[PDB]
């Protein structure tokens, strides 16, 4: 985080040990359930790339996943570097050097330049692009850790409908696809994969039946 | 048919050989299934009654069918004679005479007469009336040659609903009862005769359901 001192100049503030330990416990306990992404984005609000690096390195276990995240961050940094070629020439006192692909990731940047980049007007959000790369990696990790694809979620012969819907929507949350495909999956795959006992009821209800109506109608079975 | 020559005068043009060939194929191979009527009504596009008789001689091979067709033509001609009593008196020399029930049927008329009748301002259609009588006869023949009654169209244990609906509608179009009985058949007899699973879904769907919703809800069963 970045805060203003008494004089009003921006000063970095280290993350409290409570937040850091909460994030570490979330990563080590939850495996990589899909709710880690919102929790991470809530715990890392307006943080400098050094803070993100601390929040990532501090994790003790799940080292394979952190390695995959390292690979994804490196690929995104290389692509960004290719997109922005270096402008040769001395930097005027009124500006600062343009951050390269690895300057964003914090492997070759000091704290002061990172503070200066996004506190400048107009701002260049190093933190908000680094967090985008990290979240893009976490999406792949979460998708990998989820057991089964959405197309293989099937209600058992005896399973209650509420548990089946819970499994289906957990898997769909873990799924990686655009929003339109997710809407189609919600509309059709839910009815299509049900057990024979509830499939007839769901078809008889109609094509525009809301989730509440389906679950209250299939409550007994 | 009727065409305009190089001098702007309407002149009869004979039916091309392959159109008569197509009609002969329709008569001899379709076994008077309910689709003979649309194909006749297509092949006889704007034909003077001489061409209608030329196409009709093909049915002369079937003794019973031609007898039914001739009886219906004669009955409609008698009704036409009754409803249009011949007026005795002088007529404007710029107008043609009046077509008798045996002159709209091309039995006692010449080609120039029918050309003048059809190419008139306002036109007096003889081809269309003759075609309507022929279609009445063909409706009677198609009804006679039906293979099964509407009450015997029952979906099989595993026949898809689409095939059953197509069979049912073909049989209903052959039998051609009145309109209200047709609506009652479509609404109720269609649901009644279905196989147990589709019957269950259709009953649970509700009463007064359009065909689209029935076929959409009963798609994969
Ligand atoms: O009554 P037909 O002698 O068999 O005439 C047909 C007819 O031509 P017209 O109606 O212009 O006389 C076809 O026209 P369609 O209405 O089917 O389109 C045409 O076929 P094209 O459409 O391909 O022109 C075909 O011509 P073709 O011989 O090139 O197949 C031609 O048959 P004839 O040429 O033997 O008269």
């Amino acid at each position: 985080p970045i805060v203003q001192n008494l004089q009003g100049q921006m000063v970095h503030q280290a993350i409290s040990p409570r937040t850091l330990n909460a994030w570490v416990k979330v990563v080590e306990e939850k495996a990589f359930s899909p709710e880690v992404i919102p929790m991470f984005s809530a715990l890392s609000e307006g943080a400098t790339p050094q803070d993100l690096n601390t929040m990532l390195n501090t994790v003790g276990g799940h080292q394979a996943a952190m390695q995959m995240l390292k690979e994804t961050i490196n690929e995104e940094a290389a692509e960004w570097d290719r997109l922005h070629p270096v402008h040769a020439g001395p930097i005027a006192p009124g500006q600062m050097r343009e951050p390269r692909g690895s300057d964003i990731a914090g492997t070759t940047s000091t704290l002061q330049e990172q503070i200066g980049w996004m506190t400048h007007n107009p701002p260049i959000p190093v933190g908000e692009i680094y967090k985008r790369w990290i979240i893009l990696g976490l999406n792949k990790i979460v998708r990998m850790y989820s057991p089964t694809s959405i197309l293989d979620i099937r209600q058992g012969p005896k399973e209650p409908f509420r548990d089946y819907v819970d499994r289906f929507y957990k898997t769909l949350r873990a799924e990686q696809a655009s929003q339109e495909v997710k809407n189609w999956m919600t509309e059709t795959l839910l009815v299509q994969n049900a057990n024979p006992d509830c499939k007839t009821i769901l078809k008889a209800l109609g094509p525009g039946a809301t989730l509440e109506e389906m679950m209250t109608a299939c409550q007994g079975v």
